[PDB]
């Protein structure tokens, strides 16, 4: 199995797998059952934003997630990411429908990891930034449904082509090189993302989510991963 | 009076005013006496490296120092900076000596401040760094004893043209330029400064010690701040 | 007499003194007589964005500015900065009108400069961005007619509370920090400016420009340089 | 065959295929017979840095490559790089030997590529920095001999295990993700490039050079591109 650390938007609340009974915001250790949730004022059809961050010496992961003038929701956990990725990863963007469905439409993304050794200068850096998606995003794996569309939006799972979401649904979007999320002799390992996103939906309980997560390298959509398990997990555990 | 957050490194247990029995590191909210502190290995005529972070989702304040192959200590504080700090501020480095003395050399200063709104780019940022100080640095307010010598470091405390540390000194160097540290209707403030810094002494008991502070813009050197109350405060309440 | 490098948006055309017969973008070394300029296709009432970019080993000043689908203009002009401006400088934006008027409104603007040598750490660097304007903002130097408004925009040129622009006014905006912009022993200094701005008029040919300029630390709008001379210079030589 | 934009630093005079009388750094675009050259005095045994820069307002590639205290020897190019490459590129390292040889040993580099539309925020981004390199440097292609070694340096170049180089020798490294270094209908797009190097070399002529190049994608060393090729080029046209 992948190793897999996520901040995951979950709009649809499976009670019977350990959510809370509400739309939240989540941070998730090796397993869909978030350590740490907070109810989540989600707002179909207006953009929203999230802003994640952890820094090693602190060893607080935390997500922060945002409508302008609307709601803010934030989240937060305290673990030390070292003891559990390994210390080249990838990392990508997440999302699932199941019976239930919505967009998952990703309207720009930015990523910053440093590595800091007794000097005002990082030890080593990886940032990139899109503010919007080109047709053939040749620095992105893109896996499952996942797709950039004629407006440059990522659209992680499957919208037909007047833009209405479909079920049963799974798709992700990795950055192309590996990152050295940590190494042993470094004073400091930090990372910060951001991105900006859209969810439309017709649906009284729109589902499933949209994730910002961190795995090995070599990640791949789990089988039977659909719906709540936010294609990251193979199962419920 | 003025109205300060530091981060001490602090050569010299002065018990008497709170300070632990042993040279330590610590997190000032308002008062001299540390809200947190940690145990630190320091090592006279070695370059320790500062790393400082804080991020108002998180809303911990954390420092590590370091010299290489040498220690790694580090303090953290969970503190809401928005309800302490004025929104802006001067940022700064102060130091002393006392009966007992050091030098409080610094060789490499970096300070980065971000306010984010709901897009991937900063709605604001400040960011300087200086890995060598000039004769005349026209970007720093230099308070106290503080001044520049002729290989590019900036002598916090006093120092003869030998390079001997004096003792009963202090000095503090502010940059030039306010900072706008948080504003209400940010969603995330965050700030990160970094120093590199060399302390030598022939005392047994090296003192006092140096320090990464933020205070109001108008921040002066309290009358009466010189050996144990590193240039901060004007007395030890 | 102050010391200007400057790149002028000159909306009208002074022949007298030198402009070409349209409104034009420009580069000033030491004159408002531009060293290069280029036609430019203003348009009122649209948003613009102004990129400044210039390196000591390209030794070129470049500008370009822009209206999203609307046109693109731009101007470069080979020179040695280093043998141009002071060491230390500040930076800034002008704008002025006179008979004729248009507002100087700038909804955001960025400032990077770095010093490298021989790390691929910069040696030193300084950068700001501002994607709003405070009510009272502490890092600037507000010059002349030069206010921020309820909207966040600075408005360089007087404007009535209605937001029609007035005649025979100007104003300047500085950072607060000095800038070192070069050094002797660096073995690159380079800087970029970004902003964005808006001009409305009802004037038939509306004036008269706005500006991003650099100068020496101490710079002062001079005495007679309304109008054509952009708040940058005391005469036309 | 590829396309191929470089900097190279040539230690090596090939007079039979145009390079100048003597060791040179030269701006390469689509051949091994450079655009613009510049006499370099390269200094065996001693760390050197080479900072590369471009904008496309300016239009002008330069370079610089400096030994601290010791020489500063400055190229530059104007063209339009956008109508050369494709919009996709990888960037990378080469460097060979030839019958004569040399150490090409890269001790740090650093990349930073940008595209602008009218914001003070960036619409494309990609940085990377290494200031050592990894035994399994998983976010770099090598190609031909490069390894990375015990002390975390980039060998370009076969070297034996008392780090005496070898002849006959070819080798490159790519950043893993392709880099959107173009884009039509971005305002400007710029890139920078730093690295720092060690050429040791027992030889009176010390061969063949160095280089940071830009190249399709899918670039491969081509047959027959040792010693004087740089392992760039198939022939030398
Ligand atoms: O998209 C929402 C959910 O739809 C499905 O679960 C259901 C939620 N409500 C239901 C109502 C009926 C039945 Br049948 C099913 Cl499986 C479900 C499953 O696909 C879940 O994994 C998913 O979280
Ligand atoms: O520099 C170290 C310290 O020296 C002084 O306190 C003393 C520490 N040891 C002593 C021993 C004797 C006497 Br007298 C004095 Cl005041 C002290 C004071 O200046 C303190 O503020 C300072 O922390
Ligand atoms: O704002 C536009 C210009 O208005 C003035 O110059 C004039 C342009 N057209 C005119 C027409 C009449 C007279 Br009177 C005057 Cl001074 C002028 C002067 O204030 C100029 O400096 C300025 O560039
Ligand atoms: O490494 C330096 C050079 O060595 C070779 O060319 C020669 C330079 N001096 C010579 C002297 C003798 C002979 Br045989 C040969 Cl091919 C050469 C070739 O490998 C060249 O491509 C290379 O630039
Ligand atoms: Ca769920
Ligand atoms: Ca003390
Ligand atoms: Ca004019
Ligand atoms: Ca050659
Ligand atoms: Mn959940
Ligand atoms: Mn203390
Ligand atoms: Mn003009
Ligand atoms: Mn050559
Ligand atoms: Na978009
Ligand atoms: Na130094
Ligand atoms: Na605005
Ligand atoms: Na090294």
């Amino acid at each position: 199995a992948d190793t897999i650390v996520a901040v995951e938007l979950d709009s649809y609340p499976n009670t019977d797998i350990g959510d809370p009974s509400y739309p939240h915001i989540g941070i998730d250790i090796k397993s869909i059952r978030s350590k740490s949730t907070a109810r989540w004022n989600m707002q179909t059809g207006k953009v929203g934003t999230a802003h994640i961050s952890y820094n090693s010496v602190a060893k607080r992961l935390t997500a922060v997630v945002s409508y302008s003038g609307s709601s803010s929701t934030t989240v937060s956990y305290d673990v030390d990411l070292t003891n559990v990725l390994p210390e080249w990863v990838r990392v990508g963007l997440s999302a699932t429908t199941g019976l239930y469905k919505e967009t998952n439409t990703i309207l720009s993304w930015s990523f910053t990891s440093k590595l800091k050794t007794n000097s005002i200068a990082d030890a080593n850096a990886l940032h990139f930034s899109f503010n919007q998606f080109t047709q053939n995003p040749k620095d992105l794996i893109l896996q499952g449904d996942a797709t950039t569309d004629s407006d440059g939006n990522l659209e992680l799972t499957k919208v037909s082509s007047s833009g209405s979401p479909q079920g049963s649904s799974v798709g992700r979007a990795l950055f192309y090189a590996p990152v050295h999320i940590w190494e042993s002799s470094a004073v400091v390992a930090s990372f910060d993302a951001t991105f900006t996103f859209l969810i439309k939906s017709p649906d009284s309980e729109p589902a499933d989510g949209i994730t910002f997560f961190i795995a090995n390298t070599d990640t791949s959509i789990p089988s039977g991963s659909s719906g709540r398990l936010l294609g990251l997990f193979p199962d419920a555990n």
